[PDB]
C-alpha cells in the first residue's frame, strides 16, 4: 500500500513533459507505466500484484515488429499520461483508469500490417471484423488478458463501473483506427466553432477521447527531431515490408509502402503532417488548451521535414 515507484531525477522531471522518450532500457518501461498510473489515478486504483501481472501479459502479447511493438504501447500511454496530468479536473476516476490501460493495450498482437493488407490477403480477422479489423482484434485481446486468473485489475469496480470502463476502453481502441479520425475531427471542428461542444454530453466526450487517442497514437511526430526521425525509420520498415507483401499478392503498393520510392518519403511526411498530424493537434489544442506543446512540437517537426526536402539535411 505504501510502495511507490520512484524514477531517477532526470526521468522524474522529463516524464511530465509531452516530448519525453521512454529510452532504450526495456526493463524500465513497466515501472515507468506503474509510476504514471500511480500519479494519474492513485496508488489504490489497482492491486499492484494484479497490475504487474496484467502489464507483463500485455507485454508478452506485443510482437517483435519494427514499430507496432511494446515500446509504441508504453510511448502512447505516456502521451495520454501527459494529457491527463495537464487537464487534472476534466476527466473522471473511471476515465483516468480506463484510458492509460486502453493506450497500453491499443495495438495488442499487431503483426505490422494495415487493415487494407489483411482484407487483400483475405486474413481470417477480415472475415470476423469487416471494419476497424485490427482494432476490434486489439480490444478482443485486451478482454482475453483481463479474464486470465489473477489479471482482473478492475475486479474492485462495481458491476456498472466495470461495464463503463470496458466501454471507454472499447471506444478508445476503436478510435485509434485512423480511417475513423477524419470524420471524428471534422465533427469536433464543427461543434467547437458553432459553440455546440458540450463535455457533459457523453457522445461529445466519446469524440474528444477519440481525438486524444489519435493524438497519443501519433505522438512520435511530437518528439524532439532526432527521436521523430529515428522512429520514422521504424514506421517505414513496416510500411515497406507491407509493400513487399502487396507485390507478392500481385498488387503494386501505394508509394508510401514501396521501398523503391524512398526518395518520395520527405514529401509523403509533409502530406501526413498537413493532412493528419497538424489538424489533429490543432483541434485538440482548441478543445484542451494545455496540450498546445504537442502542436508546437509537431510544427517544429513539419519544419524539419521541409529542411530535408530543401537539401539542408
Ligand atoms: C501514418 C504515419 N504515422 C506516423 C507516426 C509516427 C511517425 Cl514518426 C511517422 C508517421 N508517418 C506516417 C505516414
Ligand atoms: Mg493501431
Ligand atoms: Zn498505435
Amino acid at each position: 500500500g505504501l510502495m511507490q515507484f520512484t524514477l531517477p531525477v532526470r526521468l522524474c522531471k522529463e516524464i511530465e513533459l509531452f516530448h519525453f522518450d521512454i529510452g532504450p532500457f526495456e526493463n524500465m518501461w513497466p515501472g515507468i507505466f506503474v509510476y504514471m498510473v500511480h500519479r494519474s489515478c492513485g496508488t489504490s486504483c489497482f492491486e499492484l500484484e494484479k497490475l504487474c501481472r496484467f502489464i507483463m501479459s500485455v507485454k508478452k502479447n506485443y510482437r517483435r515488429v519494427p514499430y507496432h511493438n511494446w515500446k509504441h504501447a508504453v510511448t502512447v500511454a505516456h502521451c495520454m499520461y501527459a494529457i491527463l496530468q495537464n487537464n487534472h479536473t476534466l476527466f473522471t476516476d473511471l476515465e483516468r483508469k480506463g484510458l492509460l490501460i486502453a493506450c497500453l493495450c491499443h495495438d495488442l498482437d499487431h503483426r505490422g500490417f494495415s487493415n487494407s493488407y489483411l482484407q487483400k490477403f483475405d486474413h481470417p480477422l477480415a472475415a470476423l471484423y469487416s471494419t476497424s479489423t485490427m482494432e476490434q482484434h486489439h480490444f478482443s485481446q485486451t478482454v482475453s488478458i483481463l479474464q486470465l486468473e489473477g489479471h482482473n485489475i478492475f475486479s474492485t469496480l462495481s458491476s456498472s463501473e466495470y461495464e463503463q470502463v470496458l466501454e471507454i476502453i472499447r471506444k478508445a481502441i476503436i478510435a485509434t483506427d485512423l480511417a475513423l479520425y477524419f470524420g471524428n475531427r471534422k465533427q469536433l471542428e464543427e461543434m467547437y466553432q458553432t459553440g455546440s461542444l458540450n463535455l457533459n454530453n457523453q457522445s461529445h466526450r466519446d469524440r474528444v477521447i477519440g481525438l486524444m487517442m489519435t493524438a497519443c497514437d501519433l505522438c512520435s511526430v511530437t518528439k524532439l527531431w532526432p527521436v521523430t526521425k529515428l522512429t520514422a525509420n521504424d514506421i517505414y520498415a513496416e510500411f515497406w515490408a507491407e509493400g513487399d507483401e502487396m507485390k507478392k499478392l500481385g498488387i503494386q503498393p501505394i508509394p508510401m509502402m514501396d521501398r523503391d520510392k524512398k526518395d518520395e518519403v520527405p514529401q509523403g511526411q509533409l502530406g501526413f503532417y498537413n493532412a493528419v498530424a497538424i489538424p489533429c493537434y490543432t483541434t485538440l489544442t482548441q478543445i484542451l488548451p494545455p496540450t498546445e506543446p504537442l502542436l508546437k512540437a509537431c510544427r517544429d517537426n513539419l519544419s524539419q521535414w521541409e529542411k530535408v526536402i530543401r537539401g539542408e539535411e
